[PDB]
């Protein structure tokens, strides 16, 4: 049943054409969302609670509709490459077309988690049953590509990914894991990412 749905799901992904995400142009600076209580951007609030060292952004009109069901991306640079890093991704994580409806980011005044991981990226599901549509999961991909790309050629360096997540040779910022899973290469999430 599920190798089936997996192939379902893997060779849907490969029909569709290379997407593209309009970038976000009015789009706060780093300084900006370390201060933002409670503050709109880009249909995405920001907060920036004592309560924890992360700054919080959140679609309000969710793209996918359902649960967070455990999937989560890193990006990981290094600790004095962070806010650049911000400016340089802004873009891309405030896009209306960007499939992340949830992230956060350290906020590198409030930290002793700052030498790498310091970007999280939520995937939450759009289907039912807790379910992936192969064009989320498309989306997804050509987002971590995109990523990727923006920052390699901007010559950031990678930080320091946690032991706990798995990547590819070919991700140099980007690094995966699911929350469910304390063999997590075998995720069917994950192999709809890199294979």
């Amino acid at each position: 049943r599920l190798k089936n749905n997996f192939n379902i799901l893997y060779n849907q992904i490969r029909q569709y054409p290379a997407y593209y995400f309009k970038v976000a142009s009015n789009v706060p600076t780093y300084s900006d969302i370390c201060q933002s209580f409670s503050v709109m951007y880009q249909g995405f609030q920001i907060v920036n609670h004592s309560g924890d060292v992360f700054i919080h952004a959140c679609r309000e009109n969710p793209q996918s509709k359902g649960d967070f069901v455990g999937d989560k991306f890193h990006i990981s640079i290094a600790r004095e490459q962070v806010p650049l890093a911000f400016q340089i991704l802004s873009g891309l994580l405030f896009s209306e077309d960007s499939p992340i409806d949830k992230w956060k980011i350290t906020d590198m005044n409030r930290v002793s988690v700052g030498i790498g991981a310091q970007f999280t990226l939520y995937v939450k599901s759009d289907q039912e049953c807790s379910q992936y549509s192969a064009l989320l999961l498309h989306k997804i991909r050509q987002f971590i590509m995109c990523l990727e790309s923006n920052l390699l050629r901007s010559k950031i360096a990678p930080g320091e990914y946690p032991a706990s997540d798995v990547r590819p040779e070919d991700w140099k910022y980007v690094s995966y894991r699911n929350e469910l899973r304390s063999m997590l290469r075998e995720e069917p999430f994950y192999r709809l990412m890199i294979e």
